[PDB]
């Protein structure tokens, strides 16, 4: 999927270079099955809850993140246009 795109099809399961949104329904997953997203610098970059550096996507594929941390972030989901 995603032609422009680098590449998505190996871990983007939806997502770009992600490891797919999956991590991100994980985070949902405990605090809604909704969906949650991720890094969203929301209200500013440099301004929220110490985190997205722990790229749940790519921090928990590489940093063995379990559900412990989705759970962590649990942070609110950013709606707008998902699909």
């Amino acid at each position: 999927m995603f032609p422009a795109m680098p590449l998505s099809s190996l871990f983007v399961n939806g997502p770009r270079t992600l490891c797919g949104a999956e991590l991100v329904d994980a985070l949902q997953f405990v605090c809604g099955d909704r969906g949650f997203y991720f890094n969203k610098p929301t209200g500013y970059g440099s301004s929220s809850r110490r985190a997205c550096q722990t790229g749940i996507v790519d921090e928990c594929c590489f940093r063995s993140c379990d559900l412990r941390r989705l759970e962590m972030y649990c942070a609110p989901l950013k709606p707008a246009k998902s699909a």
